[PDB]
């Protein structure tokens, strides 16, 4: 579960803690100082290549994602998406923050549909997870006699585990050959061709070499060489992968650490990190902001434009967590003694110590005002300029920390240049955390703890070390920081776990029910008549002529059926609803929402997951004395010489068949020995069915089959909601209802009939959701006839979603839906 | 050309011999043997183990190219032809024991078509080629720093040159994307798809890595370490494979002791070598061997039989030639002085000495019936046996040589077990010798050479030595054994260059032109009457019911059209044709072949290249009063609009009309400005055009047009030959010929008309032959009417083919080809 997984990355990053501060016991912050001083041009110049290079290798994944479902997208547009995906999910990668989230985002707006972009994000990890165990373990089998004696393993004992990973992929892929699915549990694998998968091998092999020369560069020494130097990077970046900290932050440094630790200078190794984190982490997302907002203030601008608009508070949500990152580490950093001078002959002593505390402090409001960038809250802007503006002005103070204050400019341009993109009024410490941004914020408090134990490892603590208060006191001042964001963390920790939610949302009041069933009455779409159900909350547009209908279970807010009524409140609407759900601490969830509402969704910050398809009939050429649905005709005759005779019952006088209709409703539940339903389907409440006409069949002048009909003013859509049969009906009893409902509607003007939800009928290389939404259709989309039933009426297949607004699971969201549907609230009963 | 190259290969292999003479001026035939004896079995399994996975991939090589050309075919038919392909072309390499000529042969049998098999084949060593490249300049820009100290070379250089060949290959794969045609002169290059060409680099790869892990594991040593070796290792298999040398015989040694002889004992990489040569190159070609024999002695025996029966011939060769190898260098090595006391204690001294210089000498007869066993002549099988049992025997008296009397009992099994294979009565020192063959017969002597000079690199050279008869001395009995090959094989190159060859063929005597045009009267054949001009010289089947007509220029006989008669003789006349060729020291050719004689010509060791395309209209089946052919009518009334009229002149009426023909004829010279042709196409000779019936098209009472007329008794098929028009004929004149021409032939009963060749409408990965066949098929195919003019009659387009003897290029066929219908000889003239 989402808070163990959490705790577990914690519990691994506090001991990669201990492992680090122990392998570094005899270096100290001077050395890796004077390490970082003694770089040339020329490594860095080297450095910056590889990652230009890497970068490029990066773009090459996701083209051929692209290829491999046959989709082929504009270069430009793909290159700037695959970049702002790698550059935030190195960095970053817990939710809203990974590539998985930044490529929903940027190809929904591209015009990938959500499958495609479900398959494209399962192909790329895939091949980074399988092709990075390929080189790592192929690495360790060529170089085991030169990693053995660096590591003090037996170069055979690797040999033996190389091999063996060696053996079981090589294993997968035989047993996957011509698209045979390997069923690991829920998780359900199909790997690609051999074509695909071996040019995708030949990319990820390029991406981690150039990588790995990165930092190969960085380093100086001429005891390792390069094919080692590659095994021990490749199963660094692996390591960091499974341990879940955010860009590998201590597993990574820890592994190349111990590893090189014997042949290299650990001053230089840890140099050499620095700057590796500094080339291939940080300014790869600089130049991505640079590059948006440069556009925004050419065919080059038209492109970077349109992506980065859609990319650009990710982005910047990802910069103002790095400058939180950078200030509370700088907070436990010492500062040069030629500086504290200068601030010493102007200055006064008690200024350059507030100005100290209060960076640190203004880093973490940073890191919570990164959450906020990427809900694109308008208070989130605010306090994030606020905090850069401010942290500009007092790292000069503090440290006179002009590669500081120039990074807090960047972030001052990006976020004064894309202020439109920023509208969202939902309050920022209302929203609360979620188990992986608190995670972030704890790596972060004790990198700080690890950092400052490092850096001040000489000096002896003391109680006088808290109030000690002098110009040269780096040691007290740091202390006294990281005091001040441990409990500013600790009080956010806290107020995110014991948040209220003011209970449940309330129910659906009798006025207004009746408000939303008339903006119902002037649309087009049919199934919002299930509002009258009265069993879902009803939250409505300002101007009142929009609603969305929705329901409450355990931690999910589930809408029903896209917002109802103007075009022009439907934005609105869907972004309030995933706030206002947000603030009670609950997930937002939408239902079965059509194409339409899929774009609206992806800003808001929602997945879509293809659930299945409305069958719908275009009434206007449903000619049934054509060839073409000739046995439908033919049943119609079956069915009158079984006597059949249909009507449609107007509201008023279906009081007077209530009780046949009651009876016919039950003899069909134990018949089907099944229970009523709620929130997509309605149930047999006299009041509810007493609300619409109801379409009867008549055998021997008995009622033995109805369906209440759900229509509106605009004559655009028609559906049936309920429709249940004695055990006595005739065969061809449904053929009959169908074919006189639709012909009924037909003459009377209506142009489509709606027959209902479809289970589906181009897989992900790997998906956890397929068997689980094809035990739902089955349970629920199977009431009211068959797929193979609907296809006899040649109707238009659209597919329907299930968009989910947190990253954590899809399958949760259903499983909340189910219970809403199965069991659920009882609601109004008559 | 052919002399020069071998002559290079030639200098080339001197020189390598003077460096490893140089190399190896501190070691001794001793401590080599004490390196062999060194290795343990560990070292042998891995090595047998790492040759076995080499094949595995090589057979990938296979299935790819065989994907590429999109024709699936069965994995056990392709890893036989596979495997023989490369233990054949890895030992060898020269014309008949390359890849591609064991492709072809065992291909056709698979029933690949010979431009599939030409596509295979262009595939398979491009791929081998840039692959070899990568691997190489890869290896080398990421071990620069550890290679350049070993090979004393600037580590910058290297990097430089390595990535400057990076360079090259990148700026062709993105110069030939998307099938773009690189010409480098007269090549034509079309690279893959990145797919393709990205599983077949992991292939090349794989076998790459395994093949040095084959010399790496009987190495020896701790200090080169295998990413270095396998830079190392794909550099000397690449210069070898330039050098042209067989199996990169020197080459490789010479780049490996280089490389490796600062680092490792020369002695041990030697040792090594000799193991590298047993384990990769020997014991493949033993194993296919055995497994064939064995087969021939089960689904896996079915199959192994029916690839075996067609390929055991070339893995014999093979095999024999390598014993010969054995036997010559054997003679110059020094034998155990155990073994030669023991021949003291028991045989007399001037049988040990006679028995070597004999085993000398077989090992050189073994070698020339290698050539002959590729021939599968029956005397090249009995010299072959005779050869192999007579060394066998005397091995043991000069030596107790076990182990090379047991390699030639592995010959005489797999001769004894394959006698049926060679039933070919064509003298084997009549045939001579090519370039090739006596470019290996010379390495073969300077082999011996180098090894006598490095094994007696202490012995004082005295004319002394050469009259000392003793027991132990070896020294002096292997220069003697030496002088013996060096004299026989002198004589064998001045023998195959001083060859008579009989001047020409002779021209068609008066009684064979009767006999054949008789034979040609009751065939189905029509353009078999071509051999009434008598330009062609004439050979018949031993019954006289079948023949061949041919025509003689520089080094080729080119036949004509098929075997001609009785098809029960076409085997043995298209094998007597290449024989009798190969007596007179010429090239076999036979030009515009059916695809029924392309297995019996694939036999005889001839190669495919398409031409063209026969029209062949179906005259049963020839509806002109049908829709389909409407406009063919309609252009017959516009001829009857401007009073064409046409007749069939029976031959005894031609000589009534021949001036008036004779007038038409020179009037289209001029006009096309052009000369009379030969061997494939008549030209107006009174007595020819007499000889057959003229088809004459007439316009105001006087001859516009005209064509001859070819037909058999068996009414199977007709053709024309000549067609010409007068300049003043109407529009539509061939239109009009060639529809009334069809519609006799159709009521008088012949099945089919052949509207003659057309040239071509896939490509192969690199071609050298398609400009050279496109200008050669408009030359010659278009004096009838071009192909959309044929594709109006809606007929069978059947292939048509070049087949060609001699494997150094086919365009010098076609040339020779071009002169004999361009100039050729003047022949019968009246
Ligand atoms: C004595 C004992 C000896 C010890 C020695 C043993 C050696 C063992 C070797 C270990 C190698 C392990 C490799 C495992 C890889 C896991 C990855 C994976 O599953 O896919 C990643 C991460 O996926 C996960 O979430 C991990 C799930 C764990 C289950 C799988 C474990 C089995 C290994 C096979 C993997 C199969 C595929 C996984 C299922 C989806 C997803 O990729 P992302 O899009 O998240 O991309 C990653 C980042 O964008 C890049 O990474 C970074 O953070 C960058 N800093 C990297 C820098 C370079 C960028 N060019
Ligand atoms: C100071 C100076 C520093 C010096 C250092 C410089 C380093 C330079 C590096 C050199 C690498 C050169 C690579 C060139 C490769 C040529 C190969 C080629 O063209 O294709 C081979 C041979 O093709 C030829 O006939 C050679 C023609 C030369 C022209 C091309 C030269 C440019 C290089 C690019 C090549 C492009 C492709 C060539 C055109 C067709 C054909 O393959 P085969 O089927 O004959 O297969 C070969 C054998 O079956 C295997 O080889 C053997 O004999 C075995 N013993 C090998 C053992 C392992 C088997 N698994
Ligand atoms: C949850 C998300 C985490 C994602 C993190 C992943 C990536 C890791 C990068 C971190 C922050 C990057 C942004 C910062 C970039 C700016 C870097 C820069 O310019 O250097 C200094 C920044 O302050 C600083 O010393 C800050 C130093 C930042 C770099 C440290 C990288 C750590 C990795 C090394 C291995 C140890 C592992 C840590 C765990 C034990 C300024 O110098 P200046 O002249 O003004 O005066 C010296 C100074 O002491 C004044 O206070
Ligand atoms: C044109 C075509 C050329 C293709 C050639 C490419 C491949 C190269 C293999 C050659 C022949 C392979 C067949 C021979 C396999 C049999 C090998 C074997 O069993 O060993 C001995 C064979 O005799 C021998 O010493 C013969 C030795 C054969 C192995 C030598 C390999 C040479 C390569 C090493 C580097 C130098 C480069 C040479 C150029 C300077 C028998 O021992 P035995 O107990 O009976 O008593 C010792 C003896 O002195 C009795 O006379």
């Amino acid at each position: 579960r989402t808070p163990l997984t959490a705790a577990a990355t914690l519990i691994v990053f506090c001991l990669v803690g201990y492992a680090i501060m122990q392998l570094t016991n005899e270096v100290r912050y001077d050395d890796v100082v004077a390490a970082l001083a003694a770089t040339g041009p020329s490594a860095i110049l080297l450095a910056l290549f590889f990652t230009a290079l890497s970068f490029l290798s990066l773009v090459f994944y996701d083209l051929n994602a692209i290829e491999y479902i046959g989709k082929k997208l504009p270069f430009p547009h793909v290159a700037l998406t695959a970049f702002s995906a790698y550059a935030v999910g190195n960095t970053a990668g817990f939710g809203a923050l990974s590539g998985g989230a930044i490529r929903y985002r940027a190809y929904t707006r591209l015009g990938l549909s959500p499958e495609d972009i479900g398959r494209i994000i399962a192909f790329v990890t895939l091949s980074f997870g399988l092709g990075l165990a390929a080189v790592a373990s192929i690495a360790l089998i060529i170089i085991a006699s030169e990693i053995g004696p660096l590591i003090g393993v037996s170069p055979f004992l690797l040999r033996l585990i190389a091999g063996s990973i060696i053996a079981i992929l090589g294993a997968v892929m035989i047993i996957g050959r011509e698209g045979r699915v390997l069923n690991f549990g829920a998780v359900a694998i199909r790997l690609p061709d051999s074509r695909t998968w071996s040019r995708q091998f030949l990319v990820t092999a390029f991406d981690i070499a150039a990588s790995a020369s990165v930092l190969y560069v960085l380093l100086p020494q001429t005891a390792i060489g390069w094919p080692v130097f590659l095994a021990v990077y490749a199963i660094a970046v692996g390591l960091g992968v499974l341990s879940h900290v955010p860009a590998g932050l201590g597993v990574f440094e820890t592994v190349i650490i111990a590893s090189l630790g014997s042949a290299v200078n650990i001053d230089a190794v840890l140099g050499s990190l620095v700057l590796y984190r500094l080339i291939y982490h940080v300014l790869p997302l600089l130049i991505a902001v640079l590059a948006v907002s440069a556009a925004e203030l050419h065919p080059a601008a038209s492109s970077v434009r349109r992506i980065g608009g859609r990319l650009m508070p990710q982005l910047l949500s990802t910069l103002a967590l790095l400058l939180g990152v950078m200030l509370v580490f700088s907070s436990v950093t010492p500062t040069p003694d030629q500086n504290l001078e200068f601030l010493s002959n102007y200055l006064p002593l008690p200024m350059v110590e507030g100005a100290h505390f209060l960076s640190s402090l203004l880093g973490l409001a940073l890191v919570v005002a990164a959450r906020g960038l990427g809900q694109r809250l308008d208070g989130a802007w605010w306090v994030a300029v606020f905090s850069a503006v401010a942290a500009l002005t007092l790292s000069l103070l503090k440290a006179i920390a002009l590669v500081e204050a120039a990074f807090l400019a960047f972030l001052i341009f990006g976020l004064f240049v894309s202020r439109r993109l920023f509208t969202r009024h939902a309050s920022l410490l209302n929203q609360a955390m979620t188990a992986s941004w608190l995670m972030a914020i704890a790596v972060i408090v004790v990198g700080a703890v690890v950092i400052l134990l490092f850096v001040y490892r000489d000096v002896e603590y003391s109680n006088e070390l808290w109030w000690q208060f002098e110009f040269t006191a780096e040691a007290p001042r740091g202390l006294r920081a990281l005091l001040g964001i441990t409990i500013i963390s600790s009080a956010i920790a806290i107020f995110s776990l014991l948040r209220p939610a003011t209970f449940r949302p309330e129910p659906a009041t009798e006025e207004a029910l009746t408000r939303a069933v008339e903006i119902v009455r002037k649309q087009g779409n049919a199934d919002a008549n299930l509002v009258r159900m009265g069993d879902k909350s009803i939250m409505f547009s300002e101007k009142g002529d929009a609603f969305i209908m929705y329901g409450r279970q355990g931690r999910s807010w589930i809408a029903l059926f896209d917002p109802v009524g103007d075009h022009g409140a439907v934005q609105e609407l869907v972004w309030r609803f995933v706030e206002a759900a947000r603030a009670a601490g609950c997930r937002a969830v939408f239902y079965q929402i059509s194409p339409a509402l899929l774009s609206h969704c992806a800003d808001a910050g929602l997945r879509a997951f293809k659930l299945g398809e409305l069958a719908v009939a275009d009434l206007r050429t449903f000619e049934m004395k054509g060839g073409k649905w000739a046995n439908l005709r033919q049943t119609a005759s079956r069915a009158q010489r079984d006597g059949l005779e249909f009507a449609v019952v107007e509201p008023e006088n279906v009081p007077d068949i209530i009780d046949e209709l009651a009876a016919v409703s039950t003899a069909w539940l134990e018949h089907h020995n099944a229970k009523e339903k709620g929130f997509s389907l309605g149930s047999f409440d006299p009041d509810y069915v007493s609300a619409q006409p109801v379409g009867i069949l008549k055998k021997d002048g008995k009622i033995v089959a109805f369906a209440n009909i759900l229509v509106t003013e605009s004559k655009e859509e028609g559906t049936i909601d309920l429709m249940r049969f004695s055990p006595d009906a005739p065969k061809g009893s449904m053929d009959f209802l169908f074919v006189q409902i639709m012909e009924y509607l037909r003459n009377q003007g209506f142009t489509h009939f709606n027959l209902g939800m479809a289970p589906l009928s181009a897989a992900p290389v790997w998906d956890r959701i397929g068997s689980t939404v094809f035990e739902h259709g089955e349970r629920f989309y199977n009431f009211k006839g068959l797929r193979a039933f609907k296809s006899k009426f040649h109707p238009h297949w659209q597919p329907r979603y299930l968009a989910v607004s947190g990253g954590g699971n899809p399958m949760i969201a259903l499983m909340d839906a189910t219970f809403l549907i199965g069991g659920g609230l009882k609601g109004v009963v008559r």
